[PDB]
C-alpha cells in the first residue's frame, strides 16, 4: 500500500531534484568531488547520475529506461529523467483522491498516444538541401554545452561534415560516421578550427630531414615492427659471446633496411606504422626520399585505410602494391601550436577530417564531445526527416491538445490526462525557472500567444525573457529524439505506478 | 486446539495476502529484491511464492498442494491459493460460533463435490473446428502475462501452430508437443513474429562462401569432430622434434578431408553438427559446395530428426544412408537483425516452428514463456474438449446453486456449505475490486443478470464496469483447470481443518 | 464516524448483555445489592435497568424508548432492549462491509414494515368469548414469574375478572380496569385465592358488638371523624381551670353521640369512614345495631363509591338518602386467618374485586405482581383482538419471509434486510441458550419443522427442548405487544446509527 | 504573512469539518451533551455551532458573517459556512504556488460577480399562482428536517396557509406572517393537522355548563381580573376582626358580578380574559348564556383583536362597544386529550391558524420549527419571485461557465477564479458523499448529463444516486437563499485572507 510505493516514488523524485537546476541552456553546474578528493565540475545529466551513489532498486530501474533510450541526446535524456520524475509526482495527487493505478496508467497511455502523434502530425520535412536549417539545429546542441565562444563556427563545420558523407541508399538516408575523422590540439581559439577535405593523421613525420609533401601518395600502412629489438628467432639458446651479438644484430639492421626496401619494391613513398622505425632506418628512408611517420594510433589507421584505398599489412614479406593507399597529395602541415599529416584529394569523396583547437588540454577535450553530439544531431535529422521547434513549443501544444481531449476520455481517466498535461507545462516551467524569470507569467503568456494555429513554434527565449517564435530564432531540434524521450519517460513513470509492493530478501 | 491451529490459520491468510492484489488480468506487479541487488518485477504466483523465505509447516504444506496441482497453469495456481485462504477465513468464522471442524470438512467436501460436477454438466464442447474459439482461450492466457503487445497476433499464430500438429488417438484428440520448435531473436517488433512450416535450426552457417540455399537436402546430422586439435594416438610422447608435431598434424588434417568425403560417400549434401569444424575443413566443405553448420545445439538436432527422418550419429565411422535426413530445401535466412538456418518442407507435415521477436533481451524471453504457455494451453483445450466462460460466470452460479442445496444437507453442515459458496463469491469480488469498481454492487448486479439459462456465460466486464456475456467477448477458459484449482484449494483448506495440534521436537 | 458510533454500540451491547441470560420463561434471576447492604433478586428487565446507573448517553436514551412503549408488558421491554441491541450489533457488520448509514436505516425501515405486517397477516382473532384462549394468554404472563403455585387457577380468575369489566366503547372493545380492586392478605395457600363479585374493604369491623352481616346495605362513607381530640377551636387562650376542661369533654361526648345519630337519622345501616370512631361512639352504634368500620383508606372508598352509588361525605350535615350507597348484602367474613368487610351484590355489576392469599409478606407481593400483569395481558388482547403463537414461531416466520424479500429490494439494502432477519433468529438463539440446549441445532430443527401452514405455530418448549406447536401448549400472546417490541426496538436501533459524533461541554 | 494566516485558516477549516457530515437531505445527526448530562441529537446547523465553544477569533468572525445572512435559513447557513472553509481551502494551494493574497482577493471578486449573475439570469419566475410549484419548494424544506411522518401533507398545508395570507402591495407581494397562528399538541395522527380560518385560543372554556358554540361573537378582550382579591387598601393596616373580613369579601363578590354585568351591558355574548374569573362570576355568565375563557395568553388577546376589530381593555370601567371584537362563531373544540377554543369566520380573512399534531413533547417542537421555516420559505419565494433546481444542478453550471471565463481574465488571477469554480463543484461532492455513493463518478456522470442548456436542471437524485431533472422530481429551491449564501461565504473568506497577522492584548 502507501508503505513501499511512497519509497519508490520518493527515490525517483529525489534523482529529478538532482538534475532540475542543470536543465536547459540556463542550467547551472554541479561539482563532483571524488573519494580520492579529485575534482570534476559538470552539468552533463548522464555524468551526474553515473557518478552518483544510487542504491534504491526503483530509481536504478528508472535511470535504466530514461538514460538507455532509443536515440542519443544530452538534453533529451536529461528531459526524460526530469519528466519521468514529474509524471511520478503529478500521480500522487490522484492516489490521494483514491484512484486505482491501473486506471492512471490507461489514462497516461491515452495521453501518450496523443502526445506521440502530436509531434508527427506537426513536424517539418528536413533533407539534404536544407543546409542553412541544419545550421540552427547544430547551435541547438552546441548552446547547451558549457563550451564557449564561436559555436557558429563549429555549427557551420558540423553541417558540411555530415552532408559530405550522407548518402541515399534504396530510398533511405544514411551517414557512416566513421568517414569523419576528429583531431584535436590544445591552444588557439575555437574560431581557429577547420574542416579538412581529407584525412588528418595526429602523429607527425618522424625525422626532420624527411620530406613534408610527397606527390602522389602511395601510402603503406605498416602494422609490422621496423625497429630492431634484442635477439628472438636468431637463437633458442642464451647469448654470451659479444662476437655472436655483433653478427646477429648487424644482420638484423640490414634485415630492417631490407624490410623497408621490400615496401619500396611496391612503390610506397609515404609509410606510416603501428610499431617502431629504427633510427638508422629513419636515416635510410631520409636517404631514399620517403615520408615516414612512427607509431600512429589504429583509430587513424582505419580511417586512412578506407579514404585512400589501402589496408593495414602485418607480414612485411607479403606487402603488395594492391595494399597501398593511393592519394593525390600527402603533406605534413603545422597549424598553430601543433603539427600533423594531411591527406588532401584522397580517393573517397565522403572521407573528411575536423581540426579542433580551443584552449587548454581539458577544455579542448570537451570540445570534441560537443562536436560529436553536434554531428550526431544534424545527421539523425537527415537520416529521419522530421524537425520541431524547441524552447517549450511542442510541449505547450501537447499540453493544450490533451486538455481539450481529456473530457472525451471519460470519468477518472480524465484527471490522469490533466495531470500528464500539467506535468508537460511543468517541464518547460523548470527551463524558464532556471533562467531567473517567473515561471507561470511566461507559461500564461505562452498559453495566450498560442491561441492561433500559426504560433505552434512559439516558446520562451531564456535570453530575451518573453514569448518568441523559436523556429524564427534558429532553435530547432530532431523531432524523433524528443518523441522517443516522452516514450522512455512514460514507460518508466507508469512502471513505478505499477509496482504494488517491494519485497526484499 | 486453538493454540497452534491459529498460527496455521494466520500463515494461510498471510500467503493469500501476498497474491491478493495480483489476481485476474488487472492485477498489479510486485518488486522482489535479493541480497546481492538482483531485482525481479513480476506478478506470477509461483515466483512470488518460490522466492518467499517460507517457514511455517501449514504454509509449506499449503503452497505444495496449491502450486503442485496436476495441470500446467499459472492463473489456476493463483486461484488455488486465494480460494484456499478464503475457505480458511469462512471456516474460522464457524469456529468462532463454536462449530466442530469435523462438520466443516464434511461440509466443504459435499459442497466441493457439487461445485465440480456443476462445471461438467455445463461446459461447452470446443473442438478443432472451433479454431476461432481456441483463439479466445489464447487471449485469456496472454491477458495475464506482461506483454500487452498484439495478442490477436500471438493468439492466431498459437492456434494454427497447435491445430496443425493435432491428431486422433483412441477416438479422442492428442497433440504431441515435440512437433513445435520455438526460436527467439531479440529486437524488432512483435508484428514481425511468424510461423514457419518446417524446422528452424537456431545456429547460423559456418562460412558465408558455402551455399545459402542447398536444393534437395540430404542432411547428415554428424555428432563428431571435424576439427583438428592435437595428436593423441599418434603421440603419447611430449614430442622432442617439432618436425614430428607438424608431420602428425599434416596426416591428421588429410584425415579430416577423408572424414568429410566418408560422409558424402553416403550422398549427404548438407551437414550439421554438435561439434567443431576445422578452417581447412571449411574450405574443403566450401569447395565441395555443401552447406555446413559448426556446433549447433543438440535440442534442435533432435527437432530436426523426427522431422526429416534423420538420426544423430556420433561416429563418422558409423554414418549410413539410413541416418541422413530428407527435406525439400534447407537454407539460411535473416529475419531483421538475426540469421538462422531454416528447414522448410521436411518429411514430417506436422513439424513446424515459431520465430519470436519483439523487444530486448528480457521482454523477448517473457514473450516466449507467454507463447509457450499459450501453445501448451490451447493444446490442453484440444486434448480435453470442454470450455467454460471465464470472468466469474460459473463461480457466482455454483454459489447460488450451493445455497439451494444448503437447507437440505442438515443443521450445522448447512452453514459450512453456505461458507464454501460465500468464499467463492469473495473470489469474484476480489477480481471486481482490482478492476477498481464496487465488489458488492457488481457481484449482486451480475448474479441477477445471470438468473436466466442463456445468461450462464454472463460475467462482469472489468474495463466497462457492467455485466456482459464473457464467451461472446472471448473470455473463455479451459474447463478442467477451474476444476483442478477447486480440487487443489479444498484439499489444502481441508488439510488445515483436520490438524488439531503441532508437536515440534 | 466509526469513532463515536463504537462507544454508543459498546454501551447498548453492555445493557443487552445485562439481560441476555434472563430472557424467556426459563431465564435466570439477577441479584442487586444496595448501597445500604439490602439484597434484591429479580428477573425483571425494568428493575435490573432502573437499579443500575446508566451513565452513557446511548443507554439513557435507549431505556426511555424501550420502557415507555404503548402497552405495559413485563418481558416485552426486555425484548425491546435485547432486539434493539441485536440490531445495533448486526449493523456494525454492515459498516465492516462499507455500507453507509442512510442505507442501513432504510433497510431496517423496510424490514420493520414487512415484519409488523407479517404479524397482522398471521394473527388469529381473539374475543371476549374466546375465554379458554384468554386462559392461556394469562398463563403466558404468569408462567415466567417467580411464583409457581397453582397458576391455572389464577389464569382462570383473570378471564372471569376481565370479561366482567369489558364492554363496548366507540364501536370497539374496551376494559376499565378501575372496576377491579386487588386486595391481599399474607400467608396461607395461593390456591385459596378468589374473584369477588363486589367490593372488599381491607379493614375489619371496629367493635365485635356490631352485627357482621346486614341485608340491604345503605352505606355512609364519612370522611369526617367521630372520635375525640384535644380542644383547639373553643378558646383563644390555654385553659387552666379544671372547670373549663370537664365541660369540654362532657359536652363533647354528647356531641359525638349526636353526630352518629345525625347520620343514622337518614336510615344508613352501615357506616365506614375515612377517620376514627370513639369507643363510646362504638357503644352507641352497637346499641343502634349497625355495622361500622374505622378509618378505611381513600383507595377503597373511591372504588366503593362508584360500586354502591354513594358519595364520600366530609360533613355530618350533608349526608342524605341520595348520598348513601346501595348494596344487596354487606358482611364481614373470615376467609383465612384474616377478616374483612365484603360488599357483594353491589349496585354496579361491573365493580369487582380480586382477593390475594399465598404465603409470606414478600411472596404475596410477587403474587400481586403476577396477578396485575396477568390482568394487563388478557385485557390488551381484548382491546386489540389479534393473537399469535409465542416461543419463537413468529420470529422465524418474519425471518423466512424477509430472506425471500431481500434479493428484489436492492443491492446493499438486501444485506440490511437479511441482517434484521438474522437479528430475529438471534432472539430465539438467546431463548434456546438459556434452556440448556445448542442454539443453532434447535433453531434449524425448528426452521425445518416449521415450513407448512399446519406448523405455523411451531416454536420451542424450553422445558421439553424440541419444536412443538406452542399454541397447542398454552403459549399464545397479544399480537400487539409482540409488535410494539419490534417498533420500540427499530426506533432505538435506527436512532444509534443516526448519530455520527458527539459534542461535549 | 503565511505565519499567522495559517492559524486563522486551520480554525476556519476546523469549523467546516464540524458541519460537513450534516449537509443535505442525506446528512447525518450529531449528538450534543450539555454540562449536567442533558442530551440533544440533531442535524440543525445553528445548534451544532451554538453548543460549540468557538473560542477562536477567526471562528467568531466567520460564524457571525456566515450565519447572519440577509434571508433566514438552516440550509444556507450551513452552505455559507462549508463554502467559506472551502474558499479558504481552494486558496491554500495558490499560496503554495506563490500567487499573492492580494491576487486571490481580486481573483475572487471578479469570480463572485460572475458567479452571482449566473444565478440571477437563470432562475424561473414563480408566483402565488404556481401553487403546484410551492408544494415542491416546501417539500425541499420538510425533506431535510427530522419529522418524516406524511410531509406532502404538511407541504400542501403550508402552501394554502401562506397563499391565504399573501397580498399584492405596491406591485410586489408580501406575507403578513403574524396573521398565521401556530398552535401545537402532543400525540394523534399527523393527518389531523389543519388550518383554521380564524383564531384559536389555546385555552378551553372556563366552566362546563357554558355554551359550547356561541353565535355572533361580540368578543370582550378583558385583561382586568374577574376574580375577587384580598384587601390591600380597603383598610390601612391588617384586618383582625372576622366581621370586617366577611363584610369585605362578601361586598367584593357583589362587586365582581357587577363588573361582569358592566361588561355584558355592551352586548357582549362572549368574554375572554388574561387573569381570573371567579367561580360565582362563572355561574353568572353561565346563566347569562355567555362563553368565557380564563387566562388566555397575551399573545392570543392581540391576534384576535385585529382579526375582529376589538381592543384589549385592562379596566372594566373603561369598556365600550367599539372595543368589542366582532366575528361569526366561537366554540370549544376537542383536540385529542385537550380541548380548546376556535374562532372561525373572523372579520379578517387573513388571520388564520395552524394546528400542529403528530408526535410527542419533543418531536412536536421540531415540527413547530420545521413548519415555521417551511411557512417562511414559501413566503420568501412569493416576496422575491424566483426559483432554481436543487440537488447539485446550479452548482456545476456556475462552475463550468466560470472556467470558461477564467482564461480571458488574466495570468495569475485565473488560478484564483478557477479555484473559486472548483470550490462550488465540491458542494455536490459532499452531498453525494453523505448519500453513500461514489463522489467523482456521479459528479462526472452529472457534468455529462448537464453539458447542455436543455439539461439546465439536471442534478443527482440523492436517494437513487443517478443524474435526473431535479425540478421534475420536486427538488426546487429559493433562487435568493443560495445567492446570499455565496455572498456571506465570500465576504468571510476574503476577510480571513485579508488578515496578515493577529495581535493580542
Amino acid at each position: 500500500g502507501k508503505e513501499a510505493v511512497r519509497a519508490n516514488i520518493a527515490a525517483v523524485k529525489a534523482v529529478e531534484e538532482a538534475l532540475k537546476s542543470t536543465y536547459g541552456p540556463r542550467g547551472m553546474d554541479k561539482m563532483l568531488v571524488d573519494s580520492l578528493g579529485d575534482i570534476t565540475i559538470t552539468n552533463d545529466g548522464a555524468t551526474i547520475l553515473d557518478k552518483m551513489d544510487l542504491q534504491h532498486p526503483a530509481a536504478k530501474l528508472l535511470v535504466q529506461i530514461a538514460k538507455g533510450q532509443d536515440e542519443e541526446t544530452a538534453d533529451g535524456t536529461k528531459t526524460a529523467v526530469i519528466f519521468s520524475g514529474e509524471l511520478v509526482k503529478k500521480a500522487e495527487d490522484l492516489l490521494y483522491k483514491d484512484v486505482h493505478p491501473t486506471i492512471i496508467i490507461s489514462g497516461y497511455k491515452k495521453a501518450e498516444e496523443v502526445a506521440l502523434q502530436t509531434i508527427q502530425e506537426l513536424a517539418q520535412t528536413v533533407s539534404i538541401n536544407d543546409t542553412d536549417l541544419l545550421r540552427k539545429i547544430a547551435m541547438t546542441s552546441l548552446s547547451s554545452k558549457a563550451v564557449a565562444g564561436a559555436r557558429e563556427y563549429i555549427a557551420d563545420i558540423v553541417v558540411k561534415a555530415v552532408t559530405q558523407v550522407a548518402e541515399l541508399r534504396g530510398d533511405k538516408w544514411y551517414v557512416d560516421l566513421d568517414n569523419i575523422q576528429i583531431v584535436k590540439k590544445a591552444g588557439g581559439s575555437i574560431n581557429d578550427t577547420q574542416l579538412v577535405y581529407g584525412i588528418v593523421v595526429d602523429k607527425e613525420v618522424v625525422h626532420p630531414g624527411m620530406p613534408k609533401r610527397l606527390e602522389n601518395a602511395k601510402i603503406a600502412l605498416i602494422d609490422a615492427s621496423l625497429e630492431v629489438e634484442k635477439p628472438e628467432l636468431d637463437a633458442e639458446i642464451r647469448i654470451n659471446d659479444p662476437t655472436q651479438m655483433q653478427k646477429f644484430l648487424d644482420e638484423e639492421e640490414n634485415l630492417i633496411k631490407e624490410k623497408v626496401d621490400k615496401i619500396l619494391a611496391t612503390g610506397a613513398n609515404v609509410i606510416i606504422c603501428q610499431k617502431g622505425i629504427d633510427e638508422v632506418a629513419q636515416s635510410y628512408l631520409a636517404k631514399k626520399g620517403v615520408l615516414a611517420v612512427r607509431r600512429a594510433k589504429k583509430s587513424d589507421l582505419e580511417k586512412l585505410a578506407r579514404a585512400t584505398g589501402g589496408r593495414v599489412v602485418s607480414n612485411i614479406d607479403e606487402i603488395s602494391e594492391q595494399d597501398l593507399g593511393y592519394a593525390s597529395l600527402i603533406e605534413e602541415r603545422k597549424v598553430g601550436e601543433d603539427k600533423m599529416v594531411f591527406v588532401e584529394g584522397a580517393k573517397n569523396p565522403k572521407s573528411i577530417s575536423i581540426l579542433i583547437r580551443g584552449g587548454l588540454e581539458r577544455l579542448v577535450d570537451e570540445t570534441e564531445r560537443a562536436l560529436r553530439d553536434a554531428l550526431g544531431t544534424v545527421a539523425d535529422v537527415i537520416k529521419d526527416g522530421r524537425a520541431i521547434a524547441g524552447g517549450g513549443a511542442v510541449e505547450i501544444e501537447i499540453a493544450k491538445k490533451l486538455r481539450k481531449y481529456a473530457p472525451q476520455v471519460g470519468g477518472k481517466e480524465q484527471l490522469a490526462v490533466e495531470a500528464y498535461a500539467n506535468a508537460l507545462e511543468s517541464l518547460v516551467s523548470i527551463l524558464i525557472e532556471n533562467a531567473g524569470f517567473d515561471p507561470i507569467d511566461l507559461l500564461m503568456k505562452l498559453r495566450s500567444t498560442h491561441e492561433n494555429e500559426n504560433n505552434k513554434w512559439y516558446g520562451i527565449d531564456l535570453y530575451a525573457g518573453q514569448p518568441v517564435d523559436m523556429w524564427q530564432k534558429g532553435v530547432i531540434e530532431p523531432a524523433l529524439v524528443k518523441m522517443n524521450a516522452i516514450k522512455a519517460a512514460t514507460e518508466a513513470a507508469t512502471l513505478v505506478l505499477r509496482i504494488d509492493d517491494v519485497v526484499s530478501a
